[PDB]
């Protein structure tokens, strides 16, 4: 239950003089997560490449329940999900999967509010292709943070476009885009365009329906979904299911100068899987199958308004994502760099983040190379926000 | 420290009727490992991309300590070791590091007892250059008991670019000396890359890579008394700035402009995405066991029980196929091995069947670690006798 999340996160009990507002970098972890990871290391501790004993089969069921729960959350099937190390690692696999399908003159429409992991994996195909004397070009959507950013997207898609890589919820600015709506419009311009979404922020707060979505790839991580570090997901449309990583747990038959891929989604999951993280995410995907998801998203939306309004009455404070229903608040203090103001908040025991937060192209939206990001999750309460306002006022 | 391993691993308490002889796929975790990861989750829980507070810099300190400890278990320094998600991801990185350095008729010298993560990353290069009509060559070294030094050098000519072998194999357990083979390969041709799969070697041994002639050393932590989801990649200090990362994103970035990105320098350019600090925390405590002065003694103890099992198992009606060599693993057959491992599993003996990802030329696998007893060997002997 998301309502008693604060009462289940033991972080708040051991560090009760601290205020956590860097939830958009990593999330605090409930007790059920840490305990299920302990149960693996001390009660199971087996490889998922073993099925002889029923002891070894225990881990296999937890993997499928985690994949079934993610299937319910992303609105798809467990036969479409691949366990990736992070989202940066799933986005690099998509780049290395769609690299050979590019031609000269094909375009990649990105955005100025994208993470460095929805930007740099596609620069690499760009510089690689220029060297092989083909030439792809990259188109950058200029974001209005107060818009749906649909026409600002469709104005950059032509008949040469091959990949539309965007993010459902951005990390720094916090604006949200409809993936299904934008995908349908891109598929009415050309139904042969690939669409990859970076839902590492979106899936930390919401759920999706990726069945019949015209989205070919969706990525995300677990350390932002109230889960552990070292595991993420990768959704591949039923048609597209070539493995980027090659090794164990991927082959059907290995001979000399020849090998076969396994049948299913196991061909992309190469090597031993992070079962400890699979155990922790099994207990974290139960908070995302709650009915108070929207009511705990609107509690955060209400706390965003309250901080933004109150910071707007504090002298020398301009909130740059004011007016949108988001899960972060980027603001600047006049004549003070965000690095120094975040250190002031840090000595006041308020953990925030400074800078563009790996969205190093968003200086064209804010006209600033630095911001203070006050990130929220479902466990954020009014007391947390109140103490931030107090510290800002005591500057 | 490694003799009180059985008393600090709480797997033996919670599951006391079961024995664990699949320590070659994953190792049982000491309680110091598990507790430090509970500390991060319940007391720190910060991203390492943040350095704006005291709680945020605490993770940086632990990450550096885990690297320093790894540098003492391996030789070389922190600035030569990178943090991979596992050993399969570091071997695939090495493949993409050296992919543009091969030419026509350049050979990759592998063995026949390699892992799938030490075979398939190099098959893709073989079939990449094959399509662009610059076909490279793959040489497969054939024997359990041999040191295999001479069987290697017979295949190393001067038209070879890479020798990728395993310090210690998964199924057999034969141990080639990396530092010996490396010097003799560089004697023939000094322009060869040496990539060693030390995933199972660094799980039972310690190493010294400073002033070695090997260019890459990979390995994971789940069989190193540590957690899953973290490993390491050794890049020699002569080619850190020459190799380019396969995974690009955050934490490897100096500046992004439109159609331009600059790389951070050192090991950070290969360290992309967020970090598995939870596993970094657990590996800090795991490496404290591999800095003990009794590594060589515990290995000899395991060799005693291997001799003991190879002696007893084999007087029944059963063929130990790796008998004689001193290893942390024993493979044997019943004249089906999958059905026999399920039999052993119903007698609560956890083993593994098949070729264990070394699909070159089925068997039952008895893998040991520093926590194997003698009772564990005896319970397997008696359960085998009741077939
Ligand atoms: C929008 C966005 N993209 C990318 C990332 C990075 O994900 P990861 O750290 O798992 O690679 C995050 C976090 C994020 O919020
Ligand atoms: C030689 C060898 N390579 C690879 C692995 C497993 O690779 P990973 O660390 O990706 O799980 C094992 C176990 C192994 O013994």
């Amino acid at each position: 239950m998301l309502k008693n999340l604060r009462n289940e996160i033991e972080w708040f009990k051991n560090n009760p003089d601290y205020v956590y507002l860097d939830s958009g970098a990593t999330s605090l972890k409930p007790k059920s997560v840490v305990d299920n990871m302990v149960y693996y290391c001390n009660n199971v501790c087996t490889n998922p490449h073993n099925d002889d004993s029923t002891f070894a089969h225990q881990a296999h069921i937890v993997m499928d329940d985690t994949k079934n729960k993610l299937s319910k959350v992303l609105g798809t099937k467990k036969e479409n999900l691949v366990f990736t190390p992070n989202a940066t690692y799933g986005l690099n696999s998509v780049a290395h999967f769609l690299k050979p399908f590019f031609n000269k003159g094909d375009e990649i429409v990105l955005t100025n509010a994208e993470h460095a992991s929805n930007i740099l994996p596609w620069y690499d195909i760009y510089e690689q292709y220029k060297a092989i004397h083909q030439e792809i070009k990259i188109q950058y959507v200029e974001v209005d943070y107060q818009s749906d950013n649909i026409e600002n997207f469709l104005k950059k898609i032509n008949k040469n476009t091959k990949l539309v890589c965007f993010a459902n919820e951005t990390n720094l600015i916090g604006n949200s885009i409809d993936a299904i709506k934008l995908a349908s419009e891109i598929k009415k311009i050309n139904p042969n365009i690939f669409i990859c979404v970076d839902a590492t922020q979106y899936m930390a707060h919401n759920r999706m329906n990726l069945e019949n979505s015209n989205i070919d790839f969706v990525v995300g991580s677990a350390h932002k979904m109230l889960g552990p570090t070292g595991i993420g997901f990768l959704y591949i449309s039923s048609d597209l299911i070539k493995p980027n990583i090659v090794g164990g747990g991927m082959n059907f038959e290995i001979k000399r100068n020849y090998y076969s891929l396994l049948s299913g989604t196991a061909k992309f999951e190469a090597g031993t899987a992070n079962i400890m993280a699979i155990y922790g995410w099994n207990k974290a995907l139960d908070y995302y199958l709650d009915d108070d998801l929207e009511n705990a998203k609107n509690k955060i939306f209400e706390l965003k308004k309250y901080l933004d309004f109150e910071l707007g009455k504090i002298e020398g404070i301009k909130v740059l994502n004011k007016g949108i229903n988001a899960f972060n608040s980027i603001f600047i203090k006049e004549n003070i760099f965000s690095q120094d103001f975040s250190s002031y908040l840090g000595n006041k025991k308020i953990i925030v983040r400074s800078g563009l937060s790996c969205a190093k192209l968003a200086n064209e939206i804010l006209n600033l190379d630095h911001v203070v990001r006050v990130s929220y999750h479902f466990y954020t309460n009014k007391s947390d926000i109140d103490k931030l306002i107090k510290a800002v006022k005591e500057f």
